[PDB]
C-alpha cells in the first residue's frame, strides 16, 4: 500500500524526490534507497497496479487500450502528413508508469545506440563499453514458462544477473517456426538473428519479453516493490506535480528544490522540499510540461502563455521524436492465432481463469511473436539527400513485428477469420516535433506534434518496410500460411503513390515519445540537460527518464530507458558520496 494525501507523509523534507513512479523513476527511487538511509519520496499522478489482472497478465495488455483507468490518453494536433488526422497517444498513468501497460518488450539496441549518445553528449561515460555494467546489472534471462528448448533461439552469454527478467514465450504459437524456416535458411532474403540483445539486432528474432511465471514484471514489480520494505523510502500515489517551486541560489545558479502537487485540479496544493536533488521521471510528455510550468524553457513562448520565465532553456519540449508504424495484416489458413481471444470475452475469460489457476496458457504471451530489423541499402539513394538517422552498424531503419493475430490500430480484427499481422515501423526517423503548454493550468492537456511521418526520409522508409513485409511472408515456409493480405494497406496495390496515400491512413504512433529534454554537451542549447542529466541552467535538479534520451532508440526503448537511469542513479550516488 501507497499513500494517497500529502496528510499521510511523515515529512516534508527529503533527501530526494523522485517525480514518476514508471520506467525510470521507479529504478531511481530502488537504487538511491538502497544504503537504507537516503529518503526518497517518489511522487506518482495515477492508481496503484494492486489487482489489477490487465496489467498482471501478459494477454490482457490490449484491454488498457484505448481508454482505461490505468492509461493516459490524449490525441495529437492534426498531423499534416496523416491528411490531417488527430492521433491518439497512450502512456502509463499507473505505478510503473508506461512499463506496466507497454507490450513488454524488451530490446536494449545495438552496441552503436549508446556510442551514439557518447558522440552527440561529448561523453564516453554513455558509451557501450562503459554501458554494459548497467544493462548486465539490470536484466537477466530465465526459462519459459512452459520449460521449451531455446536452444538456437537465445544466447545466455549476452544476458545479465539483474532484477528484470527476460523469457522466450511460454506458449506456443505457429509463427516461431515458420519465421526460423524462412530465415535460418542459406540464401534467406531476411537473416535470423541469435540474440538481439548481443549487440547486433539485424535480422528476425524471437522476442525477448519482461515475464516471469506467466506474469508482467513492470518496474514496479522489479523495483518499487522490493524497495517498499525499506524505511527510508516513502511513495505517494494519486498526486500530480503541478510545478518546481524556486529555492535558495546554489552554486551561482537558481535551485527549484520544492515541489508542488495535488490530487486534482481542485485539490489545494501541497508542497514538500528536497535537500539533495530532485529527479524528474515524469516522461517524455509529463517532464517537459512540469518544466515548462515551472517556467524553465523557451523564455519567448513561454512568456507569450503567461509563464513566469526563470531559466531559459530552448530544449524544453523541442525534438519530440517517435515511432511511426502501421500494419500489414494477412489473413492465414490456420486456427492457431488468437484472434478468437481479443472478439471473445468469453473465449478470454476462460484462458484467465487458466492463468490464474496455473500461470498458463495464451495469457502468458506478449503481443509478438519475432522483432526483424533491417537497414535500407547502403548505396541507398535516400542517402543521397539524407544522413543516416540510425546508429549505424548492429541497428536498422525499419522493424516488422510478427503478430499473431489482427493487432488493432486504426482497424480492429473483422468478426470472421484468422490473422498475421505484419507491422512496419520505422525504428530511425528524421522527423521531429513538439511538446507545448495549451495552458498554464497545470492539469490542462499538452499540446502534441510528433510531425509523424513529415520527413520524405519517413515516408519512403515505411512504404519501403511495407513492401518487405510481402516479401518476407512470400517464401516458401509461408505458402500455405498466408492466404491473402486485407485491410487499408493489405488492400493496396505495390504502387508508390497508392502506398503512401494508404500509409497517410494506416499510420499512427507505437507511443514511444522521447528527447523532449535531452542531453546536449555544455554549452550547447541542442538539449535541455547536460550529459550529467542535470537540467541546464539551474542547480539540484536532473532528469532521469525518456527525456533524456539524445536520440530516439532503433528499436522498443524500454530497456535503453532503464540503462540510463540505472547509471544515472550511479551519478546521484557519485555525487552526494552515498
Ligand atoms: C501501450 C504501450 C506499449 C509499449 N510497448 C513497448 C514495448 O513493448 N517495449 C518497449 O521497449 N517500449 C514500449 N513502450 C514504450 C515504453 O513503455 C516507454 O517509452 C517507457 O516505458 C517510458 O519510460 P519513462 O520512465 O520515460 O516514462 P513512464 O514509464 O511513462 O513513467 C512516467 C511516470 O510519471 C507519471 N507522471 C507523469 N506526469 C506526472 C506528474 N505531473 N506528476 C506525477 N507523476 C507524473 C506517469 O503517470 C508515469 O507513472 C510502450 C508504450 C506504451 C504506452
Ligand atoms: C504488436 O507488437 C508490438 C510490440 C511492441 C510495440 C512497442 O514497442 O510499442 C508495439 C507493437
Amino acid at each position: 500500500t501507497f499513500f494517497t494525501d500529502a496528510s499521510q507523509l511523515p515529512a516534508t523534507v527529503y533527501d530526494f524526490i523522485v517525480v514518476g513512479a514508471g520506467n525510470a523513476g521507479n529504478v531511481v527511487a530502488a537504487r538511491l534507497t538502497e544504503d537504507w538511509k537516503t529518503t526518497v519520496l517518489l511522487i506518482e499522478a495515477g492508481i496503484s497496479h494492486e489487482g489489477i489482472d490487465s496489467v498482471a497478465v501478459p494477454g490482457l495488455v490490449l484491454d488498457n487500450l484505448p481508454f482505461s483507468p490505468v492509461m493516459w490518453n490524449y490525441t495529437t494536433v492534426p498531423q499534416a502528413a496523416l491528411d490531417n488526422r488527430p492521433i491518439p497517444y497512450a502512456k502509463g498513468r499507473v505505478v510503473g508508469g508506461s512499463s506496466s501497460v507497454n507490450f513488454m518488450e524488451y530490446t536494449r539496441s545495438s552496441n552503436t545506440e549508446y556510442d551514439r549518445w557518447a558522440n552527440l553528449t561529448g561523453d564516453a561515460g554513455w558509451s557501450w563499453k562503459n554501458m554494459e555494467q548497467y544493462y548486465l546489472k539490470n536484466s537477466r534471462l530465465v526459462p519459459p514458462q512452459d520449460g521449451h528448448n531455446t536452444t538456437g533461439d537465445v544466447d545466455p552469454s549476452v544476458h545479465g544477473y539483474g532484477p528484470v527478467p527476460l523469457s522466450l514465450v511460454g506458449t506456443p504459437n505457429p509463427l516461431d517456426a515458420r519465421m526460423r524456416a524462412a530465415t535460418q535458411a542459406p540464401g534467406a532474403e531476411f537473416p535470423f538473428q541469435l540474440d538481439m540483445n548481443g549487440g547486433d539486432m539485424i535480422g528476425f528474432g524471437i522476442v525477448q519479453s519482461t515475464i516471469l511465471n506467466g506474469e508482467r514484471m513492470h518496474s514496479g514489480k522489479a523495483f518499487l516493490e522490493p524497495a517498499m520494505s525499506r524505511p527510508n523510502l516513502h511513495v505517494l500515489i494519486e498526486n500530480t506535480v503541478t510545478r518546481l517551486i524556486q529555492t535558495k541560489t546554489t552554486n551561482g545558479l537558481p535551485s527549484f528544490m520544492k515541489v508542488e502537487f495535488a490530487r486534482d485540479a481542485l485539490s489545494a496544493r501541497s508542497v514538500v522540499t528536497a535537500t539533495k536533488e530532485v529527479v524528474l521521471s515524469a516522461g517524455s510528455i509529463g517532464t517537459p510540461q512540469i518544466l515548462m510550468l515551472s517556467g524553465i524553457g523557451d523564455r519567448e513562448e513561454l512568456t507569450a502563455i503567461g509563464v513566469n520565465v526563470t531559466v531559459d532553456n530552448p530544449a524544453v519540449g523541442k525534438h519530440l521524436k517517435d515511432h511511426p508504424i502501421m500494419a500489414n495484416y494477412f489473413q492465414v489458413n490456420s486456427n492457431e492465432t488468437y484472434d478468437d481471444i481479443f472478439r471473445d470475452r468469453d473465449v478470454s475469460n476462460t484462458f484467465l481463469a487458466q492463468w490464474k489457476q496455473n500461470r498458463t496458457g495464451p495469457m502468458v504471451a506478449s503481443p509478438s511473436t519475432g522483432l526483424g530489423f533491417f537497414r535500407l541499402p547502403d548505396n541507398d539513394t535516400i542517402f543521397e539527400r539524407f544522413a543516416d538517422p540510425s546508429p549505424g552498424e548492429g541497428a536498422g531503419h525499419i522493424e516488422l513485428i510478427l503478430s499473431n493475430q489482427w493487432t488493432p490500430e486504426v482497424q480492429i480484427p473483422p468478426a470472421t477469420g484468422s490473422f498475421l499481422t505484419v507491422h512496419a515501423v520505422v525504428v530511425s526517423p528524421a522527423s521531429e516535433g513538439t511538446v507545448r503548454l495549451n495552458s498554464t493550468n497545470p492539469f490542462e492537456f499538452p499540446l502534441l506534434d510528433p510531425q509523424l511521418l513529415s520527413s520524405e526520409f519517413d515516408q519512403h522508409t515505411i512504404i519501403h518496410a511495407a513492401r518487405l513485409a510481402r516479401q518476407f511472408v512470400s517464401s516458401s515456409p509461408w505458402a500455405d500460411f498466408v492466404e491473402s493480405r486485407t485491410g487499408i494497406i493489405g488492400d493496396t496495390d505495390d504502387d508508390e503513390a497508392d502506398l503512401l496515400a494508404a500509409a497517410r491512413q494506416a499510420t499512427v504512433t507505437i507511443w514511444h515519445p522521447m528527447c523532449t529534454a535531452r542531453m546536449a554537451p555544455k554549452g550547447s542549447t541542442d538539449g535541455a540537460i547536460d550529459p550529467d542529466l542535470l537540467v541546464k541552467g539551474v542547480s539540484g535538479l536532473r532528469v532521469i527518464d525518456g527525456a533524456a534520451l539524445p536520440a530516439i532508440p532503433a528499436t522498443h526503448p524500454m530497456a535503453a530507458i532503464y540503462l540510463l537511469a540505472e547509471r544515472g542513479s550511479d551519478l546521484i550516488k557519485q555525487k552526494w558520496k552515498l
